[PDB]
């Protein structure tokens, strides 16, 4: 969209993470209103110049599931990512104010991340490789839209991700040298699903820093949804997608038509109006 550090105004911090921090931005000139993220990294100018190069396939992703793309450059040691303002924040910020989200929300949170999935995997032939509630963010319009994919492999290589921060959503096979598939994206979904699900990190069952959680991840047993309180089906589906041997694992093809989302799909749920109110 030709975008540069002088159009812009900011707004407000929409909040940080391990990486980098995100602004509610005016962009001036245009007049619209966006979010943008600033990444900063201590690399040489070539691989920098290669991640805004490959960032600018961003341009080309066009999906009711994946967030708005404006622009990616550079300037003052910080990449920027300018992005679709989403006015509902990250599913991780609702589930804040939330404590836990409805198992029904939940089937239309799983319904748009399969799909955000597939487009990416089927018009671009890329996997998401951060699926995490942070990930996925929605709006008063009631949208549910996934950001944060690894659109740039030098960008994914300078961030080294694997290490940082608290929780691990990063899959069995992962962790234990196996190439990167869709599947690693299934197992975070579920990790995901049962998290916002009971309202906290499933990893242990009810301190632990970060080589112990991903140790104790390729070793102990999946977590599982607690015994009471939700629906058997949604627990078939949350279960097939830890299954810890990605050969037996389901696949979207497999979800798609699995009990849990044929029902989630039919029902009629009022998202914008439960999101406008759990936060206003
Ligand atoms: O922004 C990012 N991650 O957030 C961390 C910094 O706050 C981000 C990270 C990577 C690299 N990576 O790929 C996933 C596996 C781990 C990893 O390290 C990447 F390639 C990106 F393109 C990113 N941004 C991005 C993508 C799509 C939209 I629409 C908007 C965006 F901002
Ligand atoms: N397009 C957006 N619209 C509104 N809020 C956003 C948008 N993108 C990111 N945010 C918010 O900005 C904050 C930080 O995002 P981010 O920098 O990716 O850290 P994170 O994904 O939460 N954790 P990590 O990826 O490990 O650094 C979160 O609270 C997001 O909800
Ligand atoms: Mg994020």
């Amino acid at each position: 969209m030709e975008l540069k550090d002088d159009d812009f105004e900011k707004i407000s911090e929409l909040g940080a993470g391990n990486g980098g921090v995100v602004f509610k931005v005016s962009h001036k000139p245009s007049g619209l209103v966006m979010a943008r993220k600033l990444i900063h990294l201590e690399i040489k100018p070539a691989i920098r110049n290669q991640i805004i190069r490959e960032l600018q396939v961003l341009h080309e992703c066009n999906s009711p599931y994946i967030v708005g793309f404006y622009g990616a450059f550079y300037s003052d040691g910080e990449i920027s990512i300018c992005m679709e303002h989403m006015d509902g924040g990250s599913l991780d910020q609702v589930l804040k104010k939330a404590g836990r989200i409805p198992e029904q929300i939940l089937g239309k949170v799983s319904i748009a991340v399969i799909k955000g999935l597939t487009y990416l995997r089927e018009k671009h032939k890329i996997m998401h490789r951060d699926v995490k509630p942070s990930n996925i963010l929605v709006n008063s319009r009631g949208e549910i839209k996934l950001c944060d994919f690894g659109v740039s492999g030098q960008l994914i290589d300078s961030m080294a991700n694997s290490f940082v921060g608290t929780r691990s959503y990063m899959s069995p096979e992962r962790l234990q040298g196996t190439h990167y598939s869709v599947q690693s994206d299934i197992w975070s979904m579920g990790l995901s699903l049962v998290e916002m699900a009971v309202g906290r990190y499933p990893i242990p069952p009810p301190p632990m820093a970060i080589f112990e959680l991903l140790d104790y991840i390729v070793n102990e047993p999946p977590p599982k949804l607690p015994s009471g309180v939700f629906s058997l089906e949604f627990q078939d589906f949350v279960n097939k997608c830890l299954i810890k041997n990605p050969a037996e694992r389901a696949d979207l093809k497999q979800l798609m038509v699995h009990a849990f989302i044929k029902r989630s799909d039919a029902e009629e749920v009022d998202f914008a109006g439960w999101l406008c109110s759990t936060i206003g």
